[PDB]
């Protein structure tokens, strides 16, 4: 009796609910966990939940991961977000962005004429505490610092956007064996909550391909707030400019770290699948 | 502008097209391709086509497997065709059997009073110019062969039925690298056609535990040809009795290899999980 939308951005994909009619989601975490099974279920990354606007936002965003976990923010789903939301408002569309609430904070989406679509993810958290993450103190920021797994020493840069990610940069991302070491990070003892973890080889200073292991989703072909992060970090680091295509199995993201305001944009697609109704 | 049904048998999941309308498929094999995608499309093992009878029968089936190709029957597909013609004829119906012209044969699946579908899946074929494989003459079986992978020799049977099955014993099923080796034994040059791959815990002489690499779709949760052409394997090498229970990842079949008249009878549940219409 459920009827959703499926999207993707980047082959991130996402069931798209229509709950407009509460400010209480739907479907619980545990029927999320079966809806994006992707045997038994539909088959997702996670279930996005259009919902009432808050606080003088136009809408607001929930997302359960397909673990049943609640996430702080999607880059990719907000993208898919707004283009449910337009289709929802049809011919009573009258502008072309869309401020959003969700639990990291106002986020502003932009229809742009080509097709694509431009958030404002906003300001990226650079303190270990807002990541959060035990390898530093609260107060101080976490770039090129030591994290061992299983053994092994890796340098890692930490940035929250709004959700946490763990940066490290390789020489060759293809040949990471990201289903073995992927879980390992995404639950080493130093992130309290948990994190994403991206794999970032530079090839030009405005170039990255970024392969990830999300936190509650795996390996996943696109990560918008992973590629926001991950370009954060080749600043910090000074491996990048601020402006660069970020180069996912999926496909691309542009990525501009602004100097006029120090937030985030990111642009990329979103494609609408098929509708349907669980049985 | 396609409508279809998603169905799983066991996990091995399906897209169903209502397809009585015409003998050409709605869809082409590279466009069966993008719609099993998991992340860009709606996520399957395989398309399966409800298409009109062919002299007599009542229906015919025809399936194309995630890479494509189109193999010649499914055991888990048939049950869950079985359960979408129910539907497709509603209080039409007349009977509790469908006959059902597959590139096999004919298939007889028998909607059963407790919600299961058992299936007449016609004699098993043993000869290596059936299945078809090179490691044995082709009017000779082919039982506890060798056939060496990357170095290694294992000890294998093969059975057809009506597409090509290669099966070996083993220890501990669990422990079994399938991502790797399955694809090895896949595209073995001994397999002509390429082979489906069953590997096969017995934990007792009613009870086989059975992992699957298929041809054309990888891991899978659940195969109904495979576990058929499993049983026949472990009853050829003395392993098994003629009734069992084939546990996979998704769930049990019961497989019986009757006395009476030589036929494989395979019974499991078909679930209808949503349905949909592409954009
Ligand atoms: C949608 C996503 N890939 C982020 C999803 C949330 C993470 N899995 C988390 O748990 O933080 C994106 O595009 O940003
Ligand atoms: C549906 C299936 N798992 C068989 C599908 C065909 C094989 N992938 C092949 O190529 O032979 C079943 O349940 O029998």
């Amino acid at each position: 009796a459920i009827e959703f939308t499926k999207y993707h951005g980047l082959g991130n994909d996402f069931i798209l609910i229509d709950n407009r009619a509460s400010k209480t989601p739907a479907i619980t975490p545990e029927k999320a966990v079966e809806m994006c099974d992707r045997h038994f279920g539909i088959g997702a990354d996670g279930v996005i939940f259009a919902l009432p606007g808050e606080n003088g936002t136009d809408y607001t965003m929930r997302i359960f991961n397909s673990d049943g976990s609640e996430p702080e923010m999607c880059g990719n789903g907000i993208r898919c977000l707004a283009a449910f939301l337009a289709d929802l408002e049809g011919l009573s569309r009258n502008k072309d962005t869309y401020r959003i609430h969700t639990l990291a904070g106002v986020i502003t989406p932009q229809l742009t004429p080509d097709g694509q679509i431009k958030v404002d993810m906003g300001l990226p958290r650079l303190l270990a505490g807002e990541i959060p993450t035990n390898i530093a103190a609260a107060d101080q920021k976490v770039i090129n610092q030591p994290l061992e797994v299983e053994g092994k020493t890796w340098e890692v840069t930490c940035v929250s956007m709004g959700n946490p990610h763990c940066i490290t940069f390789v020489e060759d991302v293809a040949a990471i064996p990201l289903e073995t070491i992927g879980p390992k990070f995404e639950h080493h003892p130093a992130f309290p909550q948990r994190t994403n973890t991206e794999f970032i080889q530079v090839v030009s200073r405005d170039y990255l391909k970024m392969r990830v292991w999300e936190r509650g989703a795996g390996i996943t072909l696109a990560c918008g707030t992973g590629a926001c992060a991950s370009l954060v970090a080749a600043v910090l680091t000074g491996r990048s400019d601020r402006l660069a295509t970020v180069e996912l199995p999926g496909g691309p993201l542009e990525i501009e770290w602004s100097e006029v305001d120090q937030r985030i944009y990111m642009t990329g697609p979103a494609d609408r699948v098929f509708t349907g109704k669980l049985h």
